[PDB]
């Protein structure tokens, strides 16, 4: 509402946003892996 | 085509056109009945 039925809306710079989305998500995934390795390394260091 | 998905289009004077449609169709139906009566009356006159 209030758009009647289904309307076609166009996203600004879909490909450019997709490229930066891939870069940011890949960096976030690297952060997740590094944080997991950080926990494992610290646990190994303690034990 | 080319209207995307379904669009809402508005008819000009829908009620006024409906009223005149009823008048014309009723008159046409009267013409049909009168023509049938014309054929029957002429057949009866011949026989």
């Amino acid at each position: 509402y209030p758009c009647p039925n289904t309307v076609d809306c166009f996203v600004s710079r879909p490909t450019e946003k997709t490229v930066f989305t891939v870069f940011m998500l890949a960096a976030s995934g690297i952060c997740i892996i590094l944080n997991v390795a950080e926990v494992v390394y610290l646990i190994i260091r303690a034990c």
